[PDB]
């Protein structure tokens, strides 16, 4: 698919789901973080995160306000 746009961490954490930017899926907020923000928040590669069990992906996001 088309490369996703990048959005600041605070926009993703503070904006209600229905108020988010066009193209932004609130169930996949981590995919819109810049590489710098993703690395800082999750401390692992995107592929590594995507390969984790769903419960773990969700739990890590919950502790960061990204779920």
């Amino acid at each position: 698919p088309t490369k996703l746009e990048t959005f600041p961490l605070d926009v993703l954490v503070n904006t209600a789901a229905e108020d988010l930017p066009r193209g932004v899926d609130p169930s996949r907020k981590e995919n819109y973080l810049s590489d710098e923000d993703f690395k800082a928040v999750f401390g692992m590669t995107r592929s590594a995160f995507a390969n984790l069990p769903l419960w773990k992906q969700q739990n890590l996001k919950k502790e960061k306000g990204l779920f």
